[PDB]
């Protein structure tokens, strides 16, 4: 199958953010990805709009050229400014204030019917809806009955992993989770934690659809230049497929 | 005696502390920025080590090809660790309302014995003080009593204008502060909030010994890498030098 | 003594609007110019918004690093559109909304009253006017009088000499006409015509503050990428200056 | 199996058309595409000559260094220049601006007999003929009909689906399409509104011969230089073929 | 004054003429020259035809967006061709017994009748005349008196110097002779031989209008490619006059 | 298996040669080859030293990083060179083709003789013999039989086929003659005419083993430089083989 | 299976020690190369401290973003160090006369108890451990024996291999062995002397794990940079695999 | 006023020596630094052979473009090469004990005879020779009375400057040096130990008549490349000047 890459922009709005600029523009490197490689731009509204702010949203929807990725908490703040944006993809994950970063994954089970109003009303402004979860065989079987139709399996314990026995661990299992994913209908994606070091493993999973990757790139970023931290990722994923 | 310009790279450890990564290496970028323009390297170890750690001075101190100029908080931790370092030059700027004015420079006026044994302290241990101050008459009185060897200039103000009228009326109060800090004997430089659209107008300033920009720099980095970044603005401020 | 440039970027709309697509779209070029040697975006509005769309200048004020400079022709609809707009800058044009480009010189003299109406409000919306007119002392005389801070001397005719005579009256024309719009206390800027092989003439005149360069860019940018194609512009103008 | 590319540059015609100036030159946009992945060069003379000329394809003629193809409507004129310029290959379309032939693709079901002296005559200058239809059974069985070596599905229906559904309900009845042509011994190419983001689909089809793509590669170039414009789309549809 | 670049051509045609091919075509070459520091294109048309057709010359008077200088025997052929070709510039050439020794100029003093009408004849036509010719007092107060507007000095001798002083003894002469020009109210250009290594000498001189530089930058070019092979002779010239 | 590329340096020479200068220099040439893509340098000292002179190839021998092919004639001088040069490889030719040694490629079948003991002659000095033949079924047996190692068929005809017929025709032939070849042990090659346009065809067809390309290389390195000029030419081949 | 690139730096410390300067930098390399498609680092830290030094391992331990693989000798010293320093990997390596064969591998089945020792102490510390030994049926079966997961067959010979039939002797050589070690649970990897124009045989060996390169991508980065050098020795090394 | 490099390329061969390999070949680097801003390549021919070789000054004399510089030890081993290879430019540097000063310049107030005799034996084969010696008054009249044209002033100390006010001496005591051998008549040349940021300070000196600089330049190029390593170089030279 074919491998799709979506670029999260959202440590480019980190870096406007430490001063109260408006450069780095996310709707500059929105362009630059999408003409480097990205086959979609991922952007994370969050609560406290800590990077990418309403602002971005908003220009993004109008200028981006590739479809548009909104990572947001299962909340009725997000799920309102959701509906009136309308972008293709609609990534729900966990959401703090004090955290660093998306910790775990999504909990479906024990949140059944809040997920299923979510999916529906995404779904009836015509939003394909995403479940970031763990790679979990509980919470597949929940995304699935909720009525999602994507899953995004969460891969930071893959790339934590300190030894390379964990590593192959937290392979193994993100692989079968996704090969269990498939059989209940499920599109598969993965993200989180990627980098030019590991990614190839993870892209070499058959049922994989599209990877999230950010920081990694935005990382590199700052050192080459978006474009070619852009190409070369998914250059890295496409020679893992193929 | 021409222009120089330093390198601040914090805002490349803002985008690594972002996350719980390595990368990007505020290492490599010195690497890169000493080679593209750079006359030396700035970094700002915060006390709440926000962004550059002590690693990375420890680190930094010892791969550096050029001169390093460590930004600090006039407190006993830090001047320890300046001494300890033997950075080549040292800025004292103020820390979270710690002892700063109305506009944002350091209060050198109104702590003249704590900046008194803090510009021995670093001069005995070879280091050369800079202290940084907005561009007021008394401020400069108080640096060239205390001892300091060098000012530098808050250029904030002037790179937050709002208008053409605001901006040549903060332009013209930095030209005349540079002059009459040179009148008392003092070296001064001057940086934050520059940008590539608003330096030469500094650049222009006879009395401007060096330049200290980051943030616009890594701005510019994560778009067209930190290689052209740099060279772009040493290059302007030549052209508006010479 | 410094010469800004200025970036017209309606000819990257020319190319989208050809069809019904987004791509190319001017968004993106503001930001590659901006940052390869553009001091300022412009963009003219047409009454038949045959290239850039009242969209375009939406996204525009909000996405440009640079003051914005919003060409247009004067009607009660531009007026409006500019007052809620308020870009940096306004040049107001002569249109016939049919014609190939800028038949190159507004009657202000011919149209007293009601370019003193317009360069009133826009100036009271905090917009500095530019008038754009012929290399002549009657509607430059007319154009301090009707309170517009800023001309823009038509250099159509200067690009379209045909013999080395020609070429070298109309160059001695626009200078003459330069110095004599300063003695007035007027901002002058010149553009229309301007190439990479008659730019350094006009960049030569002393009193040039800024210069709109768009066509010979764009026509350029084709073949070796926007950002080569401005900063080639940029330098030649520059070195004219030297 | 071999995949090839057809780089139509009219719209660089377009850009040099938008004033009376000689820049930027079909002439020289050819040599690049020719050498940055281009198997042939297409041109579509208008009958208003709305971008390309008589000028052009004279000129075309003698600098190509691949195969033209010369994309026109069934006139005398047309036909006439054809016979005079003998092109390796010709496109028959219906008229430009909105058309005239019913539809997007050219009707040769339903003028069977005009296209059938007209394949006929361009077919013994040593021209090979090619025509511009929809994926439609019985509008393919006319072109083998009439002679038609060659035809090119019109892909701006699926280039066009605002879903996703839509898209591959498209991409379906194109496949199916090019499949039941080469039954009738037809070599297939498509080509019309076929981007960076949506090519791939399209190369993969195995009967595809030769993709004419123009628009977006222009649109591209204009910011990334037409080289790594062209480059970057002949890469891609490889990558979908291999 | 400016320093002007002509760049010559020709042995981009030598190099095609080796294999009697279509490329490297000369028309490429001139794009390509034109928009990397030529501010001309040179072509000698060769009797014989060893290198720049007629064909090339018929194209190029059609495509090169600068201005185009003729370099040619004095011969009827010749001149009926530069009168329909219409070229900007015309430089006159030996290339049979017209020559003088080594440092072969154009024998025009010996040839006084002859020039005279060429230079008339070419001048009705509003082609800018050029003599080259070796930098011999009686060879250049003959050019003045057939009324030649322009002399081109073989700089051959200069460009072959073996030992420093040899090289010397030759700018010399030269730099004698280009004001010797000057004072005979002849504008002059020089060229041939000239290479990265030498032209600054040459370019230091005053008097120098336009150099016509071609092997060298071909020589390069083959390395390097012609666009910065270009841009650095053009580079060097600015430095030097500067 | 794989497939090799050998470039031809002699242009660089012809363009040297062109005038009486020591560049461009073949030596640079070869460096730049050998590391994009070159596995080997082929040069062919010609008797009349038209190009590569007895100087290119003393000091290739001397600084090649790669295995050098010196194609020559077949007489007692240039086999005294081979021997004393000790080339890893040696191609004989015909030279000047209008004698009794050309028809197209070498006449192996027509002097027997002669090729017996020039093969023996310069595998004695531990060298690699080619022998350029036309696709002929007498000449291939000859060539086998003398003892030849390789061969390199003669691939001129393909380059020059005026049609897409012809050319289609010549292919088979080459294809034929090359398993051919490969039956009787030989290791086959090819070259000549060869272009990025033609090339992938020879590439696909298994028997090659090393294609040996000269003129289309220089011709395109005259645009974009040498090292381009090669990777792309290797990029090629490798697509279509690989 | 995947095929790895370790680059070894230990040259770029050569050109450093060569004078007393800090530059080069390793740990500036170590950067470019691990961006630019090394999948980890190796140095070889000697006893007598060539090239690679202690504060070299120490920093680089700290800044490296992949895996460090340190070459030393079996030593109290180095193991004391290694044990110290944790690096990924560490590859034991002869630097004496007793502890070298006549190949040049490592004297593996001459010193078995002492290779047991350390390689269980280097285990114990979490590395593991490669024995760089020749394609011996004998030093092979002892690097299992001893423990070692790892074994990095010395390619010299095969490097120094300049004829076909060396060549395919000395490649046939290590195939062997690689299928025999891999026979006997052990991972094998490869380098010394491998070079741009014989890694793809190497790299095509199936039990290839990862191919250790220094010097002849060190001498490539002096003239094409190391970002590039790197990433062209990866990509054959791929390619190779395909 | 004219500022000329000269490279030394004698790192090249260090880093090919390391490993006894023909890569990295000093003749490349040649053609490399020739392009890129050298006026001539530097070698030193060390009696050890420790980097450059006798067969790299043999070949170089035969492949440079320029002129060379063969830096040696006054022996009649090294006199007799040096006559015999002809080098345009000859620089006698100390190797032995007795022959290296306090500093590290040449010993010649105290081998008057020595060198006097050196002097004129180059001299006479027509050798331009300069003499490396300390900013010292007495090596500077020992060098016009010798009779020695140029002269090399140890950079060295200057280049090791452990502080601030330490560098500053040291460069007053090479700019008081050269203006002293300039009233002597003495051309004045410098380089050794300079690096990019400490090349500005020698450069701006006006005596200067070439820097010979090496090492620093071969440690940027590791990472860089070297065309753009000495391009780099070049133009810093040339800002320190004009
Ligand atoms: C891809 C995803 O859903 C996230 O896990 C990721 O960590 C987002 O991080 P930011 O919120 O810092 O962009
Ligand atoms: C302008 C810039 O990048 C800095 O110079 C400035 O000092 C930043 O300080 P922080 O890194 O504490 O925001
Ligand atoms: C510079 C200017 O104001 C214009 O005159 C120019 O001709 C604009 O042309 P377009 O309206 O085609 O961009
Ligand atoms: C997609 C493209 O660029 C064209 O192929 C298309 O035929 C354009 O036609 P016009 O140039 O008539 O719009
Ligand atoms: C130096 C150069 O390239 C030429 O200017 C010169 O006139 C060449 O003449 P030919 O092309 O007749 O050798
Ligand atoms: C195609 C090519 O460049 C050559 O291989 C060919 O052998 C050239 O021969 P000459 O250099 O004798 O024309």
């Amino acid at each position: 199958a074919e491998l799709l890459l979506g670029v999260n922009i959202d440590h480019i709005a980190t870096l406007r953010n430490a001063r109260g600029t408006a450069y780095p523009d996310p709707v500059q490197a929105a362009f630059i990805a999408e003409q480097a490689g990205a086959d979609g731009i991922t952007v994370h509204l969050r609560e406290d709009r800590r990077h990418i702010t309403d602002r971005d949203v908003r220009i993004l929807r109008q200028t981006l050229d590739t479809r548009m990725n909104l990572e947001m908490a299962v909340t009725e703040e997000m799920l309102a400014i959701a509906v009136e944006t309308k972008p293709h993809f609609c990534c729900l994950v966990p959401e703090k204030r004090q955290e660093v970063t998306t910790e775990g994954g999504l909990d479906v089970a024990g949140q059944r019917d809040k997920m299923r109003d979510a999916c529906k009303r995404l779904a009836d402004a015509g939003i394909q809806v995403s479940l970031f979860i763990d790679a979990d065989e509980e919470q597949i079987k929940a995304a699935a009955e909720v009525g999602a139709p994507f899953i995004e399996i969460h891969t930071g314990c893959y790339a934590d992993a300190k030894t390379d026995a964990e590593q192959a661990q937290e392979l193994a299992r993100i692989a079968k989770a996704a090969t269990f994913a498939a059989s209940l209908g499920l599109k598969v994606n993965a993200g989180h934690g990627l980098t030019y070091h590991n990614v190839k493993a993870i892209a070499a999973i058959p049922e994989m659809h599209e990877l999230n990757i950010g920081h990694a790139i935005i990382g590199r970023a700052v050192m080459t230049g978006l474009k070619d931290a852009v190409a070369e990722m998914k250059r890295l994923m496409l020679e893992a497929r193929g």
